[PDB]
């Protein structure tokens, strides 16, 4: 009876196994745009993905992860609200059963169809497993997805999905360039928060881009054909793998822009 996304083992149950679920800096949150504070001293985000080495794509039973070689500073995030340097380890998405839901963060209560998380760890901690045990261990770049015109840089991911339909499957996934998933603007909101799935650790500097990307209905439909189950088990479509917004508590969301 492990955690997941249902009646029986979804977000409202997680706190029994992972009591920080009710902690002081949980994610995601609703981004009230009018109340976010413009901070003129926030720096532009530096996204340096040119040397990124994707390796593999994995269905982990909760989402799919596109993995990168994080054994050197290739793709890194810095600047923005951060100190030092954060290495890209993986990206994944959260999405809905319907275009009207799927994102984890919300913007003035608006839900997007999906949300991309580019996950980076602070090189001062040496590796990801140590970093998650630190309050400044991770920087997650969140990017909203709306349904409209296709994102051509996404198709390379969508098309491999049938090879990883079920939980535990992986496929080689080299030469994927995550720059093709970015919107034009790097304007952002930022706040201190947590992992949005168990173990829910309070180790994340969240950086959420204001500009969504557009993906097509057909692209997101392919996400919804993935399965939470393993091969040879009853089919449970991988949909609605998002955590709802959590109490903001004693936090201020900062905006890089006005
Ligand atoms: N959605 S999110 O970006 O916050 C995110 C991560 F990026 C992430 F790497 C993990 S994890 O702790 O690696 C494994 C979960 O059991 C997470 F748990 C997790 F929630
Ligand atoms: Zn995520």
């Amino acid at each position: 009876h492990h955690w997941g996304y249902g009646k029986h083992n979804g977000p409202e149950h997680w706190h029994k196994d992972f009591p920080i679920a009710k902690g002081e800096r949980q994610s995601p949150v609703d981004i009230d745009t009018h109340t976010a504070k413009y901070d003129p001293s926030l720096k532009p985000l530096s996204v340096s993905y040119d040397q990124a080495t994707s390796l593999r794509i994995l269905n982990n039973g909760h989402a799919f992860n596109v993995e990168f070689d994080d054994s050197q500073d290739k793709a890194v995030l810095k600047g923005g609200p951060l100190d030092g340097t954060y290495r890209l380890i993986q990206f994944h998405f959260h999405w809905g059963s319907l275009d009207g839901q799927g994102s984890e963060h919300t913007v003035d209560k608006k839900k997007y169809a999906a949300e991309l998380h580019l996950v980076h760890w602070n090189t001062k901690y040496g590796d990801f497993g140590k970093a998650v045990q630190q309050p400044d261990g991770l920087a997650v770049l969140g990017i909203f997805l709306k349904v409209g015109s296709a994102k051509p840089g996404l198709q390379k991911v969508v098309d491999v999905l049938d090879s990883i339909k079920t939980k535990g499957k992986s496929a080689d996934f080299t030469n994927f360039d995550p720059r093709g998933l970015l919107p034009e603007s790097l304007d952002y909101w930022t706040y201190p928060g947590s992992l949005t799935t168990p173990p829910l650790l309070e180790c994340v500097t969240w950086i959420v881009l204001k500009e969504p990307i557009s993906v097509s209905s057909e692209q997101v439909l392919k996400f919804r054909k993935l399965n939470f189950n393993g091969e040879g088990e009853p089919e449970e479509l991988m949909v609605d793998n998002w955590r709802p917004a959590q109490p903001l508590k004693n936090r201020q969301i900062k905006a890089s822009f006005k």
